[PDB]
């Protein structure tokens, strides 16, 4: 389904209802909760979200690039293509990027699948690689894009952005990118949906002052004291002057809402019996987000130079921080011109303004509590709450929460909403969910807990119930890395279902939000430790030690194999002892290669999508010891990672990938 449009409404404009929204919005949170609250029995619905990047491949000019102008494929595969999804089960919408699909099942997966999830995710990449080589054929007759070779590719970052000639448009500085107002990303990189460079303008207002991402470089030999890239400019004021005083030597700097949600991610969504069940799986989600992330990491390099960390979470972090000097605690950069550190908060409430930690985008915040092993102590970090909003939750007359449940509503809401349109100033509580969606979803976290509608209500079986998103996941080049991934998640949400008695995953959130710290670390997977629990059979007890990701993995006691994934394909009966028995199972191989996979990564054999770039840029022949990605080495990585995406071991690179034993088996066969 592609977005709906209407009269957006710049910061100045919409900031002025900030108070009618959230207000209206806790009112439909209420309904949703009156209608759907004592939903039961839902099954167990799930999906995947995939995301991707065109990239235009100019093999003349030995040149990659981001294709900005294929974006019609969006509203193509929705409109008179929207049948050929349906026949195959496939559905596409729109991302932050012009250049960037997504796409996910038509219908929710029932239970275990099996292979199915890598089947859908193949016809998702055909479907777009047809489309493209449709309009690399009507290119060609009306002769446009010469010399070039669109492909979607599932890259996390890419890793030549806001660079020179990184987007397939002649002369982009030629006129100004008012919505960014960025030094390296030409507003084009926006996709068309008002939506989005609205959110981006909003952000920037309010904010006064870009966003601001600093990637720590890594340090080679020759490298440069500091991001040579940046520039000095006068387009733009405050923006222009800003750089000098944002930046720091040894890091990368970025300054752009694209460089993070230019990014892509795996998601998968899981629909819990009901929401009690739907808070005790969310809850129990928490800590395997920062080590999926460590685990997935394939971002190891930003704005042309090799990172010091592997993955993008903190960019994306970054790339939409709506806040104010004031909120972060610090001095404006241009006092002059972001007055007294309130950017663009209206006067009339700077008063009311708090000192708040993390960015609305940025790791879950809040068990929800609600179960047996939940303890509020949990909660132990600093989490600023609208008291106004915990007050009404608590106190009215449709549906009176739980206080823990309430202060996560109560802290999702100390953001102001930052796009609205004009259309929707004023609905039908009882119908609408729209303007708590506007605060629900644009508080991006690590997971999500997605209520359902007013419509939902218990007869209606089929409409979505409680609803628990995993969104860390890194995105790999290859279906099966995904579906494997998507798959590992899948037994991991099943296992905590099924035992839901028996299984405390409960830990102190402060030891998540390091370990969320840890998991950005070069070679992380590697060698870095993280606080995981030592016992999850175990009521009363919250002990962690630090364990490696190869222990987190396979350790007998505390295991994600031996206390997650072994035990439900017991109960399933895929096997009798082990996981390993698949590899000799007739109904089951697929599955033992996906967990085969993520073992041999986990435990270092197998390297991450991103050692295997980083290795790659570092070996490259035109590397210059500098962390410095040039057209070149881009060009060549990516027609690596094009001929891996199809299994291509003409040039042993697919064995080199994933090792022998795998590039063997996934190349002589394919998915169900
Ligand atoms: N009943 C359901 N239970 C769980 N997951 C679902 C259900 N219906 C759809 N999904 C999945 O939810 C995800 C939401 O898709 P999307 O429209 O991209 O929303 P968002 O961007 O909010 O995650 C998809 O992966 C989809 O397949
Ligand atoms: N692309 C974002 C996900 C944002 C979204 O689509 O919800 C990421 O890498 O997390
Ligand atoms: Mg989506
Ligand atoms: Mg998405
Ligand atoms: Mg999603």
């Amino acid at each position: 389904g592609l977005l709906a449009l209407g009269t957006p409404l710049q910061w100045f404009e919409s900031r002025t209802y900030n108070e009618h929204i959230r207000d209206e919005g806790i009112e439909q949170l209420l309904y949703i909760f009156q209608a759907a609250g004592k939903r039961d029995n839902d099954p167990l619905f799930w999906g995947d979200e995939l995301e991707y990047m065109v990239v235009d491949f100019d093999d003349k000019e030995r040149n990659s690039m981001l294709d900005v102008c294929h974006d019609k494929i969006l509203t193509e595969l929705n409109m008179e293509d929207s049948s050929l999804c349906e026949a195959n089960d496939v559905s596409f919408h729109p991302e932050y990027g012009r250049y960037m699909l997504e796409a996910t099942p038509a219908s929710p997966y029932l239970n275990y699948v099996g292979s199915y999830v890598e089947v859908n995710m193949q016809k998702r990449r055909a479907i777009a690689e047809y489309k493209l080589s449709e309009y690399a054929r009507q290119d060609s007759k009306n002769n446009l894009h010469v010399g070039s070779r669109s492909v979607p590719l599932t890259l996390t970052v890419f890793p030549r952005m806001g660079c020179p000639d990184f987007i397939n448009i002649k002369d982009p500085w030629n006129h100004k990118n008012a919505a960014s107002r960025s030094l390296f990303l030409p507003d084009e990189v926006i996709n068309r949906h008002v939506r989005f460079p609205n959110l981006t303008a909003s952000i920037r207002t309010r904010r006064g002052e870009k966003v601001c991402m600093n990637v720590p470089m890594y340090k080679d030999i020759a490298t440069p004291e500091t991001d040579d890239s940046i520039y000095d400019r006068d387009w733009f004021l405050p923006e222009d002057k800003e750089a000098k005083l944002a930046s720091k030597p040894g890091f990368i700097y970025m300054d752009s809402m694209g460089f993070g949600m230019g990014c892509s991610c795996l998601q998968v969504t899981f629909q819990a019996p009901n929401i009690n069940k739907a808070r005790y799986l969310y809850d129990a989600l928490v800590n395997f987000a920062p080590i999926m992330l460590a685990f997935s990491a394939a971002a190891p390099a930003f704005k042309g130079w090799l990172a010091d960390q592997d993955v993008r979470w903190n960019v994306i972090s970054g790339a939409v921080d709506d806040r104010t000097p004031k909120e972060r605690g610090v001095a404006p950069l241009l006092p002059k011109y972001n007055k007294n550190g309130f950017g663009g908060i209206a006067k009339d409430v700077q008063d009311k303004v708090l000192e708040i930690p993390k960015s609305r985008y940025s790791s879950v915040d809040l068990f929800l509590g609600g179960s047996k092993f939940f303890n509020r102590t949990y909660n132990d970090t600093n989490v600023p709450i609208n008291e106004k909003v915990l007050g009404r939750l608590l106190e009215n007359d449709k549906a009176p929460l739980d206080y823990d449940l309430a202060k996560h509503f109560a802290h999702l809401y100390i953001r102001d909403p930052v796009s609205t349109f004009e259309e929707l100033l004023n609905q039908d509580n009882k119908t609408s969910s729209n303007h708590f969606e506007n605060i629900q979803s644009t508080n991006w976290q690590t997971l999500r807990f997605k209520p359902p509608t007013q419509q939902a209500t218990p007869d209606k079986k089929d409409s979505p119930g409680w609803r628990v998103e995993f969104r860390p996941f890194e995105v790999q080049l290859l279906d099966f890395e995904n579906a494997a991934y998507s798959v590992l998640i899948y037994l991991i949400v099943d296992s905590i279902l099924t035992f839901s008695d028996n299984i405390n995953a409960y830990i102190h959130m402060s030891k998540v939000w390091e370990n969320m710290k840890i998991a950005h670390h070069r070679d992380a997977i590697l060698f870095e430790k993280f606080h995981w629990k030592k016992s999850f059979r175990n009521d009363t007890d919250v002990e962690t030690e630090d364990y490696s990701i190869s222990e987190i993995f396979h350790n007998p006691e505390n295991g994600i194999f031996p206390q997650f994934v072994t035990p439900i394909l017991c109960q399933k009966g895929f096997v009798t002892k082990d996981w390993k028995e698949l590899k000799h199972s007739s109904k089951h191989e697929r599955l033992y290669y996906y967990l085969k996979l993520i073992s041999d990564r986990a435990s270092g054999e197998l390297p991450t999508t991103a050692k295997f770039f980083r290795n790659f840029v570092l070996q490259h022949p035109d590397y210059k010891h500098d962390s410095k990605i040039s057209k070149s080495i881009n060009y060549d990585l990516l027609s690596t990672c094009d001929r891996l995406t199809h299994l291509d071991d003409s040039k042993g690179e697919l064995t080199s990938f994933l090792g022998a034993e795998i590039a063997e088996y996934v190349k002589k066969n394919k998915p169900s």
